[PDB]
C-alpha cells in the first residue's frame, strides 16, 4: 500500500514503488508500455515495463515466465538484466500486474537505424549483436524474433538485446515478422544460424535506411525475399515439406540480385580506402548472411571471425561461460502462480 504510490501513463495506471520517481513514457510493444523512471536509491536512471495480468493467455505467460527466468539466469553486457522486479499486489488471489525493472538505455535501434554510421560504429553494434546471440546459443536458447524494436543502444554504442524470443491473442497489435528467417516463414526445422538471417536483415537496413523485406503476410514476406535474393536452388527445395515444397517450387522464378547491387558503394563510407576495404568487407558478411539455405548460411562464430567484425573480438564477451537454466502447458490459474512465484522468489 503506502510503498507504492499510482500514475496515469495514458490508459494505463503505473502503481510503483516509491523509490521510482518522474515516470515518463518512452514507447510501447507486445505487452504494453515502458517508462523510464528515475531511481532515487541507486540514483540512476531505469525502465520499468508494466505485464498487465501476464497469465491471462498462454502466449502471454509463457513470454513473461520466460523472461523472468532467463534474465534472472543470464550476466552477459549485451543481454539486458533485471535490476527489480515487483507486484503492487500482497497475495496470490490479488495478483494481477507485474513490473520489470531494468538499466535505462538511450535509444533502439529503430532509431540508430534512421542515422548514417562509419564503419567503426556499425561494425561494432553488429559485433555486440552477435555476442548477445551467440551468449543465448550457449544455454540452449535459440532466439528465431531478433528485430530492432527489441534491441537498445547507449550514446557510447554500446548494446544490449532486450527479448528471448519464440500465438494467437485477441488484440489490434501486429507483430513485426519482417526479420525471421526463411526457416520460420516456412515452417522449417532450423539450427542456430537462424538468428544469423536477423542479424543480416538488420544490417542491411541499417546500410540502405530501408526494411529489406516489408511482406504484409508470410505469401508477401517470401515474395520479396525471392525477388531480391533469387529463387534458392534445387537443393534448398528437397529440404522442404511437400505442402511447401510445391508452393515454393511453384512460385514465379526470379533471379535475384548481386550483394554489389543490393548494396552499392554509395550507401558506404567509402571515400578513402580503409573505407573502401571496410565497404568491401561490409557486403561480404551480408551475403553470407542473407542465405535462404541455412545450410549455405555462414554460423555466428564465423560472423564473429569475419573481418568486418573481428577487430572488436574478446573471448570475455564472445566465449563466455553458458547460462545456467535452472515445452510448459499450463492452465489461466497454473501460469498466475507460476508468475506470482517467480516475482516474489518463491519456490
Ligand atoms: C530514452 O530511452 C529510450 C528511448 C527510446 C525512444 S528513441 C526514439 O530515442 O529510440 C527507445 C528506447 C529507450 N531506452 C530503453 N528502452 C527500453 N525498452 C522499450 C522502449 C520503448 C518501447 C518498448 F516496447 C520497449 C521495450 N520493449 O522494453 C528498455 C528496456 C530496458 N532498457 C530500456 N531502455
Amino acid at each position: 500500500d503506502n510503498n507504492f504510490y499510482s500514475v496515469e501513463i495514458g490508459d494505463s495506471t503505473f502503481t510503483v514503488l516509491k523509490r521510482y520517481q518522474n515516470l515518463k513514457p518512452i514507447g510501447s510493444g507486445a505487452q504494453g508500455i515502458v517508462c523510464a523512471a528515475y531511481d532515487a536509491i541507486l540514483e540512476r536512471n531505469v525502465a520499468i515495463k508494466k505485464l498487465s495480468r501476464p497469465f491471462q493467455n498462454q502466449t502471454h505467460a509463457k513470454r513473461a515466465y520466460r523472461e523472468l527466468v532467463l534474465m534472472k539466469c543470464v550476466n552477459h553486457k549485451n543481454i539486458i538484466g533485471l535490476l527489480n522486479v515487483f507486484t503492487p499486489q500482497k497475495s496470490l488471489e490479488e495478483f494481477q500486474d507485474v513490473y520489470i525493472v531494468m538499466e535505462l538505455m538511450d535509444a533502439n535501434l529503430c532509431q540508430v537505424i534512421q542515422m548514417e554510421l562509419d564503419h567503426e560504429r556499425m561494425s561494432y553494434l553488429l559485433y555486440q549483436m552477435l555476442c548477445g546471440i551467440k551468449h543465448l546459443h550457449s544455454a540452449g536458447i535459440i532466439h528465431r524474433d531478433l528485430k530492432p524494436s527489441n534491441i537498445v543502444v547507449k550514446s557510447d554504442c554500446t548494446l544490449k538485446i532486450l527479448d528471448f524470443g519464440l500465438s494467437f491473442m485477441m488484440t489490434p497489435y501486429v507483430v513485426t515478422r519482417y526479420y525471421r528467417a526463411p526457416e520460420v516463414i516456412l515452417g522449417m526445422g532450423y539450427k542456430e544460424n537462424v538468428d544469423l538471417w536477423s542479424v543480416g536483415c538488420i544490417m542491411g537496413e541499417m546500410v540502405c535506411h530501408k526494411i529489406l523485406f516489408p511482406g504484409r503476410d508470410y505469401i508477401d514476406q517470401w515474395n520479396k525475399v525471392i525477388e531480391q535474393l533469387g529463387t534458392p536452388c534445387p537443393e534448398f527445395m528437397k529440404k522442404l515439406q511437400p505442402t511447401v515444397r510445391t508452393y515454393v517450387e511453384n512460385r514465379p522464378k526470379y533471379a535475384g540480385y548481386s550483394f554489389e547491387k543490393l548494396f552499392p558503394d554509395v550507401l558506404f563510407p567509402a571515400d578513402s580506402e580503409h573505407n573502401k576495404l571496410k565497404a568491401s568487407q561490409a557486403r561480404d558478411l551480408l551475403s553470407k548472411m542473407l542465405v535462404i539455405d541455412a545450410s549455405k548460411r555462414i554460423s555466428v562464430d564465423e560472423a564473429l571471425q569475419h573481418p568486418y567484425i573481428n577487430v572488436w573480438y574478446d573471448p570475455s564477451e564472445a566465449e563466455a561461460p553458458p547460462p545456467k537454466i535452472p515445452e510448459r502447458e499450463h492452465t489461466i490459474e497454473e501460469w498466475k502462480e507460476l508468475i506470482y512465484k517467480e516475482v516474489m522468489d518463491l519456490e
